[PDB]
């Protein structure tokens, strides 16, 4: 049941490895899961709804790592502890590159997949304000820009840099460089005057 | 002969404030441009080279702006030379959205606005590394990170951040606050110790 359901969601990652969505068909999801055709579309409407489901369980997992890195401050620098939450995009989207780079295609074109994006995206910014205003209510980081459109471009911009690196897109930060380089935007643009 | 072609231009940038390219026909570019289908694909091979000829005068307005003020430095402090140059993106895609939007979701299915894109981001982003390069010889900026990566993060987080505001995108900075955002922080990551 779960099984026939995971086997398919193994069977889509895998295969966007090595092709686009659109070069992907249904009966290839079936038989990479082991199962018939119309057996498949009795755990999805559609290859498209397997993407959403796959996109869905990457930005959880990483939503669900922040959070846990919220409730357990790393007892460190202010540079080091903006390093680890942006690590967790870093490794989480780091770690299913084609699921990433097949969802952020889906934008385009799928509502329900612009929506997830969005959502997530919101709740993000909203903590990274969040914590630049506890920063600069303890006298740590001056007040600047209003702290969300801050928040709106620094995450804007490790979303279209961590995508462009992990894609190896002409022009992109080679992947070994684009953690420093994004700690050092985000470190000097909260606490430089 | 030159008229039939900036009709047909004119045509489709009007239509594409209303629909996406895949809700226009060659039909409806021909009938606007006052001209027969088969006319139409005389001067071009489908709607999509219309896109790319679109995009292709949109990125060389930037571009030629942009060497004009390099050639023309503005007299000002560093801030506001930054602010003038970021500008002239900000002007040239901001006055064209509808032409934007559409190149920008073209980048996902047309090799050729793929690399029409990439060779501009390149050249951009090496004007870029060499003005800080030119500052940090100059005593002017410390030698932070490689100015090349950082040239790149700045102009991705300009690109997403530019293109999110001009779509009206959730999330994005708004139109007038986007500016005074970016220059922020380009000016506190290059100059910010
Ligand atoms: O790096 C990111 N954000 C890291 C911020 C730093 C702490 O919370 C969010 N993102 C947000 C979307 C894709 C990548
Ligand atoms: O704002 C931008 N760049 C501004 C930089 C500042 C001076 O030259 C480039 N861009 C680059 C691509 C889309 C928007």
């Amino acid at each position: 049941g779960d099984d026939r359901e995971l086997a398919i969601l193994a069977t889509a990652e895998n295969l966007l490895e090595d092709r686009p969505l659109a070069d992907i068909s249904v009966d290839d999801l079936a038989k990479g899961a082991g199962i018939s055709r119309p057996t498949f579309y009795f755990y999805f409407p559609s290859k498209e709804a397997v993407l959403l489901t796959l996109l869905d369980r990457v930005v959880n997992q990483a939503d669900m790592a922040l959070q846990t890195l919220a409730e357990n401050p790393a007892d460190t620098d202010r540079e080091n502890m903006w390093r680890t939450g942006i690590n967790v995009f870093f490794e989480t989207f780091g770690s299913h590159k084609a699921v990433t780079r097949a969802g952020q295609a889906a934008r385009a074109t799928s509502v329900e997949v612009a929506e997830l994006w969005s959502t997530f995206m919101q709740k993000w910014i909203a903590y990274t304000a969040a914590v630049i205003d506890a920063e600069r209510d303890r006298g740590a980081a001056p007040r600047t820009l209003p702290a969300h459109e801050l928040a709106t471009a620094l995450n804007l911009m490790n979303e279209r840099t961590l995508f462009a690196s992990f894609a190896g897109e002409q022009p992109s930060v080679p992947e070994a460089r684009v953690l420093d380089t994004l700690v050092h935007i985000w470190v000097t643009s909260i606490y430089g005057e």
